[PDB]
């Protein structure tokens, strides 16, 4: 499901949008960095959340998000210096367990772990 | 409407996030790079449009969008590395003038420009 070249970007530092909707009218769109994602031996994808308040009240109706990102450090499509995702992934929020107390480690400031399961993987460069 | 902080993000290099929605069903998400970015003297924002099919379609039904982005380099808020902004912005597709002939230069591969008008701008970090 994650590739060799997505697994490179996860080595590098950028901006991770995320999308989510259907609380309200509009989608809404919350961030994080890529240094703050864990990867498990799953493949699930594992972010500290702060707040994310409106992300949380999107999923509690729609649990798919997209996420997205990017970085100039790895080799795209044609030798293209570059490259960028789009994944699709089920989301829910973790209070506790094991990997909770790992990330709560690694990020003081959580309140709970996105925890993200990996639907679809478009790779964009 | 854009600050000091915004424009000091924009010399930097990282993914920029753009969701869409209206054509139909869930929103879209669609990338570019911050060095494509370019301000004009009105604080629109231009950008590079190769593909972007399906912002291209939504736009056509509903004309705001939020772009996100985030560079480490830049100190935010507090005692922090790294700041975020997201951007409500109406979108244009623009296909000719000046504005198209400046980009096309600077970026031979567009077929149009994406040209947002901010209408709202949050500091994130
Ligand atoms: C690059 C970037 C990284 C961010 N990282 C996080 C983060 O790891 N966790 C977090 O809770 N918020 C993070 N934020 C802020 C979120 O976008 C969000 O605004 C915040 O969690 C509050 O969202 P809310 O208004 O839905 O409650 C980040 C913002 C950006 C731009
Ligand atoms: C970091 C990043 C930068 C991108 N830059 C651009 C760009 O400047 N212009 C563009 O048309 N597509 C860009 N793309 C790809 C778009 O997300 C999009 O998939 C592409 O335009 C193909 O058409 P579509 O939007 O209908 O999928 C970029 C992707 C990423 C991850």
């Amino acid at each position: 499901m994650l590739t060799k070249k997505f697994k490179e970007t996860l080595k590098y530092e950028g901006s991770v949008s995320l999308t989510s909707w259907g609380a309200e009218k509009s989608p809404h769109v919350t961030g994080t960095w890529i240094s703050y994602l864990q990867l498990t031996s799953d493949e699930r994808i594992l972010a500290p959340a702060a707040g994310m308040h409106y992300l949380e009240e999107d999923i509690k109706v729609n649990d798919t998000i997209y996420l997205m990102l990017g970085v100039r450090e790895v080799e795209g499509k044609n030798g293209y210096q570059g490259i960028g995702f789009r994944v699709s992934a089920k989301a829910k929020l973790i209070s506790n367990g094991p990997e909770f107390e790992m990330m709560k480690e690694k990020y003081p400031f959580l309140r709970a772990v996105l925890e993200l399961t990996p639907v679809e993987v478009e790779q964009l460069l």
